DNA sequence: GCTAATATATG
DNA sequence: GCATATATTAGC
């Protein structure tokens, strides 16, 4: 896991127009006030229990996907949400 | 480790 | 005003 994660999700809230709650729920299906402390923390991913180090590479993994399906599965996570 | 709930912040 | 959003933490 890079220890560039944690920027790279920032910009990615930037870039999208999303919430931290729409983010964490498709990126790797957890709740808001985590991804809040997840990126408040900044905790070395070679330092990180197992857990936390899934959620990561959960969240890499959501981030390699391409721009356009990242940006369509925000909108169904919208609709869904509304 | 995490959630849901709660205290603040934004436009 | 307000909903929506995030930072925080009590509690499971």
């Amino acid at each position: 896991v890079s220890s560039e994660i944690y920027q790279w999700v920032r910009d990615e809230l930037k870039r999208a127009g999303i919430s931290q709650a729409v983010f964490a729920r498709v990126a790797f299906n957890r709740t808001q006030g985590l991804l809040s402390e997840i990126l408040r923390k900044e905790e070395d991913p070679k330092t990180a229990s197992q857990s936390l180090l899934v959620n990561l590479r959960a969240m890499q993994n959501f981030l390699q996907l391409p721009e356009a399906e990242r940006d369509r599965i925000y909108q169904d996570e919208r609709e869904r949400s509304l």
